[PDB]
């Protein structure tokens, strides 16, 4: 059944709750972003109102074939009334179209639902600065102190420098980047930009990217693989067997592959820095795992929460085990005692 952490009290609303059939008493279904664990269950047969960003609405229409009459896109940073309740959508700094949602309950309670987010100090100057938030539904993906990772900017500088050096040393090297969802587009766009190439990809992935309102996108991507020296493949294909296979497909146009796997966290984060990362190499193929995250580090999460000073925190990630739930509750209490709320 629908878990309590997907329901907004005092309303008929649910958030990211499309796989339970009809939720008894739901009058509006919000969707924070287009990732499959969140939209799971939506299709052309859905007949309840879906509230979301413009970009998530484009993906629902074009990829899932949800009918236009059930898609309700809302502008960001704008007070809107939904079924009698004031809401605001905020940029979540996750993937394209991803939002946080502020609910203003008729009784005066204010609720923030972060969806999935990567906390940033810029959020401290949004419409959140303007009133008190009582209850926080929090993306706790990386809620433990071991989870450090570099800034997105640091990671993209590493990727750009690595690729430019490799291709300038060997003009017959191909760059491949893995993907299995929307998000982390800066990785392949930044590398293609420094190399004066468009990124080449499958017709399905091109269609997905043409839904994201990225400025000048027609100048940056293509379905013509041959004309491109940055290819995107399914993340599954980013291994030596998959890459040797791919290289055969290019008809001796290339003699070397340099591949990127943008992971979340991996345990080499605890020891090694970004300047010191090394690839796995077999033959003329080298694979770099780069820690490009679209979720909060522990410290970023902690700063946001200590700034916001909520009365109550409801985790939305890692909630399935008693050990995880207890660990999280211990950090929340530490944070509240340190900051004095
Ligand atoms: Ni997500």
């Amino acid at each position: 059944t629908c878990p309590f952490y997907k329901k907004i009290p005092g309303t008929g609303f649910t958030v990211d709750a499309f796989q339970y059939g009809v939720v008894e008493g739901c009058t509006a279904y919000f969707l924070t972003h287009f990732h499959s664990d969140h939209y799971a269950g939506l299709s052309k047969h859905f007949t309840f109102p879906v509230y979301c960003s413009e970009i998530t609405g484009n993906l629902l229409k074009n990829k899932l074939h949800v009918q236009e009459q059930y898609i309700h896109p809302l502008p960001l940073d704008t007070e809107c009334i939904v079924n009698g309740v004031k809401v605001v959508l905020l940029d979540a700094n996750h993937c394209p179209g991803a939002v946080m949602i502020l609910f203003y309950l008729p009784n005066g309670t204010v609720i923030l639902h972060t969806g999935d987010f990567r906390a940033d100090p810029s959020m401290e100057r949004s419409l959140l600065a303007d009133q008190k938030v009582h209850m926080l539904y929090l993306d706790t993906t990386y809620c433990s102190p071991e989870y450090t990772f570099p800034s997105q900017q640091e990671v993209i500088r590493f990727a750009i420098n690595t690729a430019f050096e490799a291709v300038t040393l060997n003009p017959h090297a191909l760059v491949v980047c893995g993907t299995y969802s929307i998000g982390k587009e800066k990785v392949f766009l930044a590398i293609a930009d420094v190399l004066g190439s468009k990124v080449g990809m499958s017709q399905e992935k091109y269609k997905t990217l043409q839904c994201l309102n990225i400025p000048e996108i027609n100048s940056l991507i293509t379905t013509d693989m041959c004309s491109s020296l940055v290819h995107l493949l399914p993340m599954m294909q980013i291994n030596f067997k998959g890459l040797q296979s791919h290289l055969k497909k290019c008809g001796g146009k290339y003699n070397q592959i340099l591949a990127f796997r943008p992971t979340g966290w991996t345990h080499s984060n605890k020891f090694t820095r970004i300047a010191d990362v090394i690839p796995q190499t077999k033959g003329n193929i080298s694979i770099y795992g780069i820690p490009y995250s679209e979720h909060s580090s522990y410290l970023e999460m902690k700063r946001f929460v200590q700034w916001l000073k909520p009365q109550k925190i409801i985790p939305t990630v890692n909630v399935g085990t008693w050990k995880s739930r207890s660990t999280m509750e211990k950090y929340f209490r530490e944070w509240k005692l340190e900051a004095g709320y």
